[PDB]
C-alpha cells in the first residue's frame, strides 16, 4: 500500500450557486509518495514542469490520478509540477480551480450556516494499493470580514476514512474499499446588506400598513389598503429579482406572505366594520379602533413562526 | 457479436432548461467486454489511466466509441480508466458531465411530472458487431427532498432494444440495426415555493379584487378597479421575471388571465349599473350588490378549467 | 472531379438568437467518395474512430475539409468515424453542433415565418477538383408541436449549385467556382403563449382605457388617465423584459405605442371638453360622450396596420 | 524584407458590447509571400489542410504569426489552409472569429457614429524582416438595412503604416519598427426602434406632465404630480433595463433628468401659487395658468441641450 | 541564482466584478534571462513561435513557469515567442488575458478608490534558483478620461520582494523563499453617471417627500405619503437592478434607507398631529407646519452620515 501525504492550500471560496448547491474553490494540491531511488542530474532534486510531466509518464513514471468526488465536471488545472528526489520521494504540485457540490440548506436566509466541503479519492487504486497517510489544509484567509460575502469561522476540519462501495456482483470481489480525504470549512453569511436594505424597509412597509385604521372615512380606509397591497407586490418583485433563486421559502419570503395576510385581514375587517351594523354606517367603535389589536397580534403570530 | 455489460452511476441531476428541454447529468460509465488474453505485469490486472489509454489504442487496443444519443453537443469527460485483465476482459471507467435532451411537458406547472432519460448506443458498430448484454443504474440519491428542487421517485427504469434506421438506399443493406440502452428516472417538482410565494398571494389579489363592490360611490367603484388592474400588471411582471420561460401558458399563467378577466368583467358591470338607469344615478338595486354573485361565479368558471 | 455524396441528419433546431440572427443545429454529416482500392483486414470494411482518423491522414489518407459557410465560429464536433472499404469508397461520419446564421425577419412577431438554412462547401478544393454528386436531409422530428417553441412545416429543401467568387485579379484565374449544398427548413413560431399572456391582456388594458369617458367629473376623468398612462408604462416594461431584444418594432411593440397615443389623445380631448366652453363648466355633451367615437377609431387604425 | 500581401473578407460584424467597447467580427485572412521554389506532386500547387500545416512547420516551413492587435484574447480560428506553389509563393487561408476592441463614444445615443477597426501586425518579425506589401478588404454586405442593427456606410478604409515602439533600453536597439495594417469600417446605428419605442412615448409622458396645471383644486394639482413623479421612476426603470449599460449619460438618459426636473419645478410652483397670497387661497391667476409658460420654456431649454 | 528581467505591458483594465472582487487585464509578459551561448543560423538571433516553443523544451530548453498568484483560474495566453540569441540570452514574449483578484472596498460607492494589482512568482524555482532582477510596467493609457469608467492616478507602482511560506515541517527546510513581483495601478471611479442619473433624481424624491406637509386635509396628508412610500420602493428596485451587487450597503443604498425613514417619520407625525388633541381635530399649528423643521433636520442627519 502506497502511503500518499496530501496538502491542500485554499486561496479563495467564491461564487455560491444557491439553486445548483455549488461553490467555486481556488487552491493547490500537494501529493507526496516515496518511490524507487532515482539518479537526478548532479544530486539535487529534479524539477519537471507542465508538458514534460506527460513525457515522463509515457517513459514509465507512476503518477496516480486523484479525483475530486464532489467537483462538478472537470476542474481548471493551472501549472503542474513534479519534484523527483534521488532518495525516491515524488512530490506533485498543481494549482486548481473547480466548482464543488455539497448539500446546502438556505431555509433561514440571510442568517445561513454553510460548510464548504472538499472530497479527494484515488480514481483507480483501492485502499490496499493506495492509502492516504496524512492531510493538512491551509486557509490563509484572515481579516476584512465586513468586506467579504462569507465569514469563515473554523480553521479547517479534516477526516481520512475508507469508503466501501455496494456495486453488486461485478469483477472485483473483496477489493472494494477506497481511502477518502474529506475537508470541511464552516462559514456564516454576512447579513449586514440584507438586514438594512431588505429586512428594515420591509418592516416599515408592514408597520405603515397598520396605519390604515387611523383614517376617518370607510372609503379612505378601503382605497388606501389597495395601494398598500400594490406596495407589497412592488416590494415582492424588488426582493425576488435581487435575492437568490431557491425551491423553498426563506425568512424574507415568509415576511412578504405575512405582509399580504396583514393587508387581506385589514380588508376583511374594514368591510366587516361598515356592514355589520344596526342602521347602515354603524362602525363598531372597538373593531374600527383595532389600531393596537392586531399590530401587536402580528408580533405574537410573528414569534410563532420562529418556534 | 461483442457482448458489452454497461453500468451507469448517477451522482447529480440538475440545471433544467425549460425552453431547450435540457437537464445536466453527472455520473460514471462502466463498460465491460471480454477479448483476447493478455500478459499483464506479474499476473494482477493492469490499470491504464487517461493519456496512456490513447497510446494503447494507437498500438492496437479496440476501445469502441459509445455515444450518448440524447446529449447536447459533447460531454465533459473527467478521469478515464482502462482495467486490462490477463484472462482477456477489458473494463472502461470514466466520469462524465453532459447536457441531455428529452420531450418535457411543463403545462401543469409547478406540479410537473418529468422523467430524465439517458440513451446509449455504439457510434460505429451495429447489433451484429456490438451487442449490449446487460445494464444497471445506481441512483445513490436518498433523503433531504425538501432541500432539493426535484423529488426522485422511482429507482431507475432500463430498456435494451434494437433500433433500426430507415436511411433509404445507401451502401449498408441488412446491417442497419443498433443496440440501444434507454435509462429513465421519474421525478416530481417541489411546489412548496411556488404555492406559498406565487399561488397563495395571487389568490389574495383576486379575492381582494371582488371587494371593489363593497364601495358606495360609482366613482370609488371605478377608480379602485384601475388600481386593481395595475396590481395584476405589477404581479404578472413579478411572475414572468422569476418563473421559467415557456412557449405555452401554465396554471399560474392561466390564473393571471383569470385575474385580468375578473377586473374587466367588473369594469363593464360598474359602468352598466350606473349608466343603465331610469333617472340617472339609478344603480340597479340588486346588480350593484353582486358582492356574492360573480365571486362564487369565478369559482364556477375555475372548476370548468379542471376539464 | 471527385464526386462526394452528402447526407445531413437534423436532430434538434433550438436557441434562436433574435439580435444576432443565429440558431443552434445538432446533427450528423455523412460524406462518401470513391477512392483507390484498399486491402482491409480480412475483406470486410475497416472502421477508423476519432483519434485514429488523424493517424491515417498523416500516413496519406485524403480527407477533404468541408466547411459550413453560415456557421458562427467553429462547431462542436462529437464522435468521428471513417469507414474504409476494400473496393475504394470512403465514408466519413461525424456528429456536429453549431450556431448557424441566416437573414431573419421578426417584424410580424409573434406570427413569424422563419427558415433555418445550412450551407456546405469544400474549403480548399474547387468544382473541378471536388463536386457534390447528391444531398439528402433527414428531419426525424414529428408530433408534440404544442410543446415545442417552433413548428417545422416543410420536410426539407435542398439545392446544389456552383458559387463563383469575384475576388478581383489574385493568383487563381478560371478556377474560381465551388459546389455548394444549401439546406432550407421552413418553420412557424408557436403564438399560443404570446396571444394569451401578452396580446389578450394588453387588449383589455386599451379597452379599459376607453372607459375613462364614462366618469362624471372632469377631475375624475383627468386623474384616472394618469393612472392609465402608468399602467401602459408598467406593461411596456413587462413586455420588453420578457420579449426578445430587436432593432425594430414588432406588432406587440406597435400596440404599446397605440396605447400611449390613445391615452394622450384622451388627455387632449378631456381638457378640450372642459375648456372649449361658453361659460367655464360647459363640457361637450357629445365630445365627453366620445365613449364610442375613438374606441372604434382605434380598430380603424388597427385595420390601417394591416394595409 | 519579406513582402506579404494580405486580404481580409468581412462576413459579419455583430454583438456590440457598450461597456467593454467590443464587437465580434467573422471573416477570412489571406496572406501571400514568395519563398524558395518547391517540388510539388506532379506540377500543380499542393494543398495542406488544418492538422498537416503544423507537421510542415516542424519539418521547416516558415509560417509567420500575424497577430490581431485590437483582439480581446485569442480568436476562434476555423479551417486552416496552406497552398504551396512550385514557383515558391505560399498562400495561407484561414477563417476567423474574434472580439475586437476600439475607443467607442456612445454619448449621443441612439444617433451614434461608430467605426469598426481591425489591426494586423507580425508578432515577432519587424519591418526590416517582414513588410506588408498591400491590403484589400471585401465587405460583401449589401441590402436589408432596416433588418440589421447597424448601417454600413463606407466600403472599407485601409492604411499600412510603420509603428515604432518606445520600450526604453531593452535588447533590440534600432530594430523597433513594425508594419501594421489598419482596417476601418464606418457605421451608423439604426434609431428606428429607440425613436418610436423610447423617445416618442417619453415625449408624451413629459407633455402629459404639463397637463397637471389644467386641474382646478390645489389638492388635485399636487396629488397628481406625485403620480407623475412615479410614472417617470417607472419609465426610468423601463429605459435603464433595456438600454445598454454605460459609464456616462446619453440623450435618452438626459431626457429622464429633464422629466424629473419638470415635475419638481411644477411641485414648487403649485406650492408657491397657493401659499404666496394676500388672503389664503389667492392662487395667482397668471402663475396658476402657466399651462403655456414653462411647456414652451422646456422646449427652449431642450433646444439649448442640442446646441 | 538565475537573474530574470520582467516587463509587463498593460493594454486594458476592464470588467470589474464587485461581488467576486475581480478585474480583467489584457497585456504582454517579457521575461529575459542569460543562458549558455548558442549557435543560431548565420549569427542573427533565432525566433521560435507558439507550437515550436514546446518542441525546443522537449529537446532540453529551460523555460521556467512563471505563475500569476492573484489570477482566477488559468489566463487566456495568446501568441508565444522565444528569441534565442547566440550570446546566450533568452527572451520570452507572450500576450495574456486574465481575471485578477484583489481586496476591494466598495463601501463609499460611487466615490470609490481602488488599485489593480498584478502578482508574478516562479511556480517551481525558489529565490536561490530563480531571482527577479528588475521589473518595469508600461501603461500606454492616456487621455479620454470622461469616456472611461475609471481615472488612473499613477504610472505603475512596482515591488520585488522575497515571500517566505509557513508550510509547517514538510521536506524542504531552509529553501522556502520565493521572489515575487507586485504591480499596483491606483485608480478613482468616474461618478458623473451615478451623480446625475442616481443621486440627483433620488434627492428630488426625498425633497418632494417633505412637500406632503403643505397639504390641507389630514386624509390628503396621509394618503399621499403611501404613494410617496411606493415611489421609494419603485426607486429602490430601479437602483438595485442597475447598481452592482454587493454584500454591504453603499452611500446610494443608505440614501434609500433615509428615504424610507423620512416617509415613516412623516406617517407618525401626521397621525400624532391629528390624534394628540384636546377636542378631536385639534391639529398642532406648529407640528403640522414642520415644513421646515425636519427637512433641514434631514440635512443635519445627512451631514453626520458623511463624518
Ligand atoms: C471490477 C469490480 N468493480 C465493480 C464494477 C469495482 C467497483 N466499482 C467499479 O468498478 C466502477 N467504478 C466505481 C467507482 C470507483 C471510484 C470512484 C467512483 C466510482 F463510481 C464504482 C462505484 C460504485 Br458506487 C461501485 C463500484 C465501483
Ligand atoms: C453504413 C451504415 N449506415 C448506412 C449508410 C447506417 C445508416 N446511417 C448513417 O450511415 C449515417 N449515420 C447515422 C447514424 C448512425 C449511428 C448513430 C447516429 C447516426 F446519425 C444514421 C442516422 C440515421 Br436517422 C439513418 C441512417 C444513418
Ligand atoms: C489563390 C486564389 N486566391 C487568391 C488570394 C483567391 C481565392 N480565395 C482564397 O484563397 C481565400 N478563401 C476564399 C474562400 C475559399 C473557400 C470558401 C470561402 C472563401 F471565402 C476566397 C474567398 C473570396 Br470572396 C475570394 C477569394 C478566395
Ligand atoms: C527583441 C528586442 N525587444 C526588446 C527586449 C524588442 C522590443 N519589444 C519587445 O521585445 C516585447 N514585445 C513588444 C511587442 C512586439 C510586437 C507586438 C507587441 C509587442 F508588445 C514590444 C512592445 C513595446 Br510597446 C516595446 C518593445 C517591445
Ligand atoms: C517540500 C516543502 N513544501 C512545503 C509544504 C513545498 C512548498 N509548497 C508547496 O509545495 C505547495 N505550493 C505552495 C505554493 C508554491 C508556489 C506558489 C504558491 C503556493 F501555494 C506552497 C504554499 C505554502 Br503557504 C507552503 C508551501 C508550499
Amino acid at each position: 500500500p502506497v502511503d500518499v501525504s496530501v496538502s491542500i492550500f485554499i486561496n479563495k471560496i467564491y461564487g455560491v450557486n444557491t439553486l445548483e448547491q455549488t461553490y467555486k474553490v481556488d487552491g493547490y494540491i500537494v501529493a507526496q509518495w516515496t518511490g524507487k531511488p532515482r539518479k537526478t542530474p548532479g544530486d539535487k532534486p529534479l524539477i519537471v514542469e507542465n508538458t514534460q510531466i506527460e513525457r515522463w509518464i509515457n517513459n514509465g513514471l507512476w503518477v496516480p490520478a486523484l479525483e475530486f468526488i464532489n467537483v462538478v465536471g472537470s476542474p481548471d488545472t493551472g501549472n503542474k509540477r513534479l519534484m523527483l528526489f534521488p532518495d525516491g520521494r515524488v512530490i506533485y504540485n498543481a494549482r486548481f480551480l473547480g466548482s464543488f457540490s455539497n448539500d446546502m440548506d438556505f431555509r433561514l436566509f440571510p442568517f445561513d450556516r454553510q460548510q464548504f466541503v472538499l472530497e479527494l479519492e484515488p480514481f483507480s487504486y483501492n485502499n490496499q494499493q493506495l492509502r492516504f497517510s496524512d492531510i493538512q489544509v491551509y486557509t490563509e484567509n484572515i481579516d476584512n470580514e465586513e468586506i467579504d460575502e462569507w465569514w469563515i469561522r473554523g480553521k479547517a476540519s479534516t477526516h481520512i476514512s475508507d469508503i466501501r462501495y455496494d456495486h453488486l456482483s461485478s469483477v472485483q470481489p473483496n477489493q472494494n474499499e477506497f481511502s477518502r480525504i474529506t475537508v470541511r470549512i464552516d462559514a456564516v453569511r454576512n447579513p449586514s446588506y440584507y438586514l438594512w436594505s431588505f429586512i428594515l424597509p420591509l418592516g416599515l412597509i408592514i408597520a405603515a400598513s397598520w396605519s390604515v385604521f387611523w383614517l376617518e372615512s370607510f372609503s379612505e380606509r378601503l382605497q388606501t389598503s389597495f395601494t398598500l397591497m400594490l406596495t407589497v407586490v412592488a416590494y415582492a418583485f424588488y426582493t425576488s429579482n435581487i435575492l437568490p433563486r431557491l425551491p423553498y421559502t426563506t425568512v424574507i419570503d415568509q415576511m412578504i406572505i405575512a405582509g399580504y395576510g396583514s393587508i387581506f385581514a385589514a380588508i376583511l375587517l374594514i368591510i366587516f366594520a361598515h356592514h355589520r351594523q344596526a342602521n347602515g354606517v354603524e362602525d363598531d367603535l372597538l373593531i374600527q379602533r383595532c389600531r393596537l389589536a392586531f399590530p401587536l397580534g402580528f408580533l405574537a403570530i410573528g414569534c410563532v413562526l420562529v418556534i
